[PDB]
């Protein structure tokens, strides 16, 4: 936290949440409770929506979320953008629904037996031990994750490539996608148009360039530890990374109500419904060109709206918590209307 | 309990049954006396049954749900799955009736009779105490019922091979199987698909594996005590081997939910129903394939969406037995949102 | 102690003489109501009907021994329902007498007598005395067994259902074995004659445990698994009569042998709704039921709430007087 003096400072319960943000087991508790929350939305939403699917209708009309990220990445998916085996959506929602099962019990585990300071260890917990302030053990979290995150997208090419095949709207069938680009100077140059680049080659292909560029990082943030030139310019405290997260996440978001609503490849146009409009009345939100009887709207138009919705006010958490580590009292705002 | 007081921790009525955690001599009458109610229901409940039991409507139709546990195991079932008969399910529920008498008369003598210690006895009772730190003793019990359990399942498979036949899916007749399975490579193959099975044969063998397991792990829970490392591992309570207890009953409840909604041979589509389906809405229930005429379902549902919510709330029983066994003590909660 | 005049009659319990006196005389009411009502629900009878649609209630048990029936099942006299109804009436007569001399006449402390009394008085913490009236009674009960085990060899034999005929039994069973098997095959034997011939093997086991009382007393072990407080021999009482009751509700369920079809009534059903009660196969408009149904589900009420009085009496006597005070704090 910031605790701009007042070191024993007491949180009430609406900010609940600050009180664990010194010690070190809670905060892995809570995380992984919520990592095994979003493992058990995902499980169990998308056996929801296999109990609420109708094939004799098209797919994106009817509110189908889950089910056709599973069909961008081809498992289930038959001729012609039709959907007539649901087995693997349902294996994959009940492997992520025993996996938030054995989260969610990690997380009790870490909240009932594990002490909330990792200090009082003796063995490897207190080598999991950290504080906000040194940035070594920082960087190997930060290393770490890195390294997951490129492991991931190496799955993911694993799947495009030798795991199985992807799926196009060219064909509108399986497609085991082999030899991708080569060249970073074209990456490079994919800054202007990569909302629509209707190639699976070159998808694949910038997935295993941001993966290897992934792993590049997490041995360089495993290898040296974080330098000087940064700690001078970047702050050291849990709301300083909370902010450079929430901003990340923000950008995130936004990157990815972008890419929701234009593209075609990576959102087939059968699945998620057409591609939308940018349209800005009060709020820039995403209009269809077609409109839905009850009052409805395609599975894109949600995406990306909620999406876009989430990543604004993460942008505006990042600015509280990012002011937060500033040093701002924000008190001082209500003084300020005090004073006047 | 965690002994937060001292070992007379008070108790108020809603929990009371708290109360004999350490006494050891009304654990008895209350367990029997639980299990009295249990024969009592498997027998009044049947004998309820036969009295509105139609035989040309299916078995799974008006909600008989006792009557098509027991034409499973070949007892008044005709040819193609008709009732010829009453009078087997009616002695079954006599007999559970009897054994239901007799333990809650054991019940009313372990409360009443016996004294609230085992301890202060100088016979066979000095032997028979217990209480929740010794792990050779409890591991004693535990192997007593394992060979009980393999006992019954012997049983069971005496009952499938030598006490009659047995109805099938396939030929749709009272059927007694033979040749067993001997192998455990189909048993391990078995793991990954447990759905299906298409063979009563391989299931009696799997039964008589199982059995002969159980006999193997009585044998030896009762000749030699936990080595060590699960008085390191695990915890040794009133409450923490309740929790434990109540996850596996709760795992076991799930896999039978799941193993009444999709089995169509262990479980005869004639005399439950249509085989369910696993439809998701704000819970997962185990809905119909066909549709009743006035808010009713078939008995696979009221079989498989019963024990699906007995297994959750069994689950946050275990987690709240779990989290009582671990020093939390609910009381923290409440002063965590003071000041 | 001190009992209210609501309930005092517990004041039998050291009293001896008011103890024999007023059980003498509930066996007078028995007697009374067995004499006086056999003589009283025979206008209610009809030969040109059935026995099971009018709802005759006594005279079934007088036709079940075979009396004053002939082929085909059908009535044609009264005479020995009024020898065997006229000798219940003297009985109830003599037993009242002996019955109210005891409540008026005989000394309450038997103890303090000085003839044949003093031998004769019992308490409740002896097992020879109460042994030597346990032997007496059950040497009582088998000479009844006896007189049921004379019955098929002096008066023309028992009543049979099947050949519909008063046949004399006359084929005793030499093998005791198939009375061991008789647990599944009970009321269904299809047979009258090995009705007897269980009804000898009882009888002389019977007399076999009366001798057996009267000879030895308890040897030692009765004294620790059993009690010999009032209470408790009350409870053990009930017990065996509240069996009694279900195993003859059930024989009125299910035999259609002894009792027969043609003058009780029906085969029953099992049946439970709010209670598990007896129905017939063919129910009757006028509110009415047969004598099977009638007597089966009024033994089985009457055998539940004797078991509940002795589950009542077994908790008196245990020491469990009020003890779930102690559940609210
Ligand atoms: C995703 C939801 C989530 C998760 C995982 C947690 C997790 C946690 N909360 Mg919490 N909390 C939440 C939502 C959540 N909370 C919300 C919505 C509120 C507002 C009602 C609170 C209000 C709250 C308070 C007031 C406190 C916690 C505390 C705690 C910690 C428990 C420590 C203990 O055993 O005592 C644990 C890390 C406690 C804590 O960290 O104290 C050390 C504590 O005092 N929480
Ligand atoms: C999303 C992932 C991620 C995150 C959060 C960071 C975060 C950070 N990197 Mg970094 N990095 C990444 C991916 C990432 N990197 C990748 C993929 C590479 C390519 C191999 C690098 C290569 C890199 C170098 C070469 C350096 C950093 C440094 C830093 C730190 C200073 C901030 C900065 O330079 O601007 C962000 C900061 C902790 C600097 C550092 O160590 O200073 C502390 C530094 O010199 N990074
Ligand atoms: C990365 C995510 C993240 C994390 C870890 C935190 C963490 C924290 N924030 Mg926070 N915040 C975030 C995102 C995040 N924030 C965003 C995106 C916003 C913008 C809306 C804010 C706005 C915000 C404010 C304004 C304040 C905090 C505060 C705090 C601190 C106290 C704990 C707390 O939140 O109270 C516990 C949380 C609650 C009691 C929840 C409140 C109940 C809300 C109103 C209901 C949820 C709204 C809605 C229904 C959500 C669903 C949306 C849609 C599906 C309908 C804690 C360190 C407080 C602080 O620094 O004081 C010490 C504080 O005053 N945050
Ligand atoms: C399955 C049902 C069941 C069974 C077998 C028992 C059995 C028992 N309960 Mg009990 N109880 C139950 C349900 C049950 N309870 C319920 C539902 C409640 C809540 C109303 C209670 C509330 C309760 C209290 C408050 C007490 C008992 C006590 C007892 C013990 C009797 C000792 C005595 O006579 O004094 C006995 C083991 C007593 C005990 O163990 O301590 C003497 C006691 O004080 N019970
Ligand atoms: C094998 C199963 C088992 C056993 C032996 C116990 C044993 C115990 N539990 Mg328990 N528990 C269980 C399962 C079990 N629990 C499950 C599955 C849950 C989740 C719901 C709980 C939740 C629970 C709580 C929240 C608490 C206990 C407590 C206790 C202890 C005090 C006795 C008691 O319950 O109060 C005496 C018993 C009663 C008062 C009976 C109440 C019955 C209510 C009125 C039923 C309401 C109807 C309900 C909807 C169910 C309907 C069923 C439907 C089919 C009709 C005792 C050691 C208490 C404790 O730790 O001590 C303080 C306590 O606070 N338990
Ligand atoms: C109408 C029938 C009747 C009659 C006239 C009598 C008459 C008598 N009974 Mg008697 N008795 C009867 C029925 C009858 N009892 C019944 C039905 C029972 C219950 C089985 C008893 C139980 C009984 C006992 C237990 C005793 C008598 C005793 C006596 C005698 C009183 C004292 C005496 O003379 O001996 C001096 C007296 C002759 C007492 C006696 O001494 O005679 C054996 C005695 O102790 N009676
Ligand atoms: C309904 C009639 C009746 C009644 C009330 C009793 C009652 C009794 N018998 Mg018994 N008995 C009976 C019929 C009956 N018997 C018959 C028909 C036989 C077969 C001959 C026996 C053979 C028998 C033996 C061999 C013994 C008893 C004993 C006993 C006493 C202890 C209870 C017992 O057996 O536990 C055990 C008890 C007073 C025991 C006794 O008096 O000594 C403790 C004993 O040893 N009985
Ligand atoms: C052979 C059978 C037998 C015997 C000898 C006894 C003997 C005794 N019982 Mg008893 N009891 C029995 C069977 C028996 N009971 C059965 C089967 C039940 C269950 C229904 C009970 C329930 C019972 C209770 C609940 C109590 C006794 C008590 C007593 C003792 C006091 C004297 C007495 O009877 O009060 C005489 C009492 C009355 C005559 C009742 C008053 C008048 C009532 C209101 C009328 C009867 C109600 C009934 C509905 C009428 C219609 C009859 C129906 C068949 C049509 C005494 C030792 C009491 C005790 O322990 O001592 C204080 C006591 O509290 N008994
Ligand atoms: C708040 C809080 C917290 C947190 C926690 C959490 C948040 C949790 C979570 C957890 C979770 C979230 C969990 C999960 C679970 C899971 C489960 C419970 C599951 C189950 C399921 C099932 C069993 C299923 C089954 C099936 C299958 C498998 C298939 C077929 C069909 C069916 C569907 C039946 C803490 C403690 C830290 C602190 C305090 C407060
Ligand atoms: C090709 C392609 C692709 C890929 C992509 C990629 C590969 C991307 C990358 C990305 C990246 C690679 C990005 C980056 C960015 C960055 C940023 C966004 C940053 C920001 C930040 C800032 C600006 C900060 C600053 C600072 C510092 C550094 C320190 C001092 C102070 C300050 C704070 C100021 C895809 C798949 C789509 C498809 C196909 C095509
Ligand atoms: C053949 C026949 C017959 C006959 C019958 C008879 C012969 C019967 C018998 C019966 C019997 C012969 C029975 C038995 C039973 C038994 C019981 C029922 C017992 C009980 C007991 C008790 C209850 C006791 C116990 C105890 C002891 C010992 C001690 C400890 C504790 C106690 C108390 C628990 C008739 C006539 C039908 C006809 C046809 C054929």
């Amino acid at each position: 936290m910031q605790t701009y003096g007042n070191d024993t400072v007491q949180y009430e319960w609406w900010a609940g949440n600050a009180r664990f943000a010194d010690q070190s087991g809670l905060f892995i508790a809570a995380h992984v409770a919520q990592a095994a929350l979003t493992a058990f939305w995902a499980g169990a939403f998308t056996l929801f929506e296999i109990s609420r699917f109708d094939p004799t209708q098209a797919m994106g009309d009817q509110g189908l979320i889950l089910l056709p990220h599973l069909a961008t990445l081809g498992w289930g998916v038959g001729d012609g953008g039709q959907i007539v085996d649901t087995y693997p959506y349902f294996v994959i929602g009940s492997i992520h629904l025993i996996a938030s099962a054995v989260l969610g019990a990690g997380a009790l585990f870490h909240t009932l037996r594990a002490p909330a300071d990792l200090s009082t260890l003796k063995g490897q917990g207190k080598k999991f031990h950290f504080t906000w302030e040194n940035p070594q053990q920082l960087g190997i979290i930060l290393g770490h994750h890195l390294l997951f995150l490129g492991a991931g997208a190496l799955l993911l090419a694993g799947k495009a490539m030798y795991w199985g095949g992807l799926y196009d709207a060219t064909t509108q069938t399986v497609r085991l996608v082999s030899q991708p680009t080569l060249d970073p100077l074209v990456i490079y140059g994919y800054q202007t148009h990569f909302a629509s680049i209707s190639s699976l080659e070159d998808l694949v292909g910038g997935h295993i360039f941001v993966g290897f560029l992934l792993i590049g990082g997490g041995i360089w943030h495993i290898l040296v530890p974080p330098l000087g030139w940064a700690k001078k310019v970047l702050l050291f405290s849990g709301e300083a990374i909370l902010s450079y997260s929430l901003g990340g996440i923000a950008l995130a978001g936004f990157v990815a109500a972008y890419f929701c609503a234009v593209n075609t490849l990576a959102y087939p146009p059968e699945f998620y419904g057409p591609p939308l409009a940018i349209k800005l009345g009060i709020f820039p939100y995403f209009a269809d060109t077609v409109e839905l009887p009850m009052h409805a709207h395609t599975s894109r138009a949600w995406l990306a709206n909620a999406h876009f919705f989430l990543a604004f006010f993460f942008l505006q958490g990042h600015l509280w918590h990012a002011l937060r580590a500033l040093g701002f009292d924000f008190k001082r705002v209500e003084q300020a209307f005090d004073s006047l």
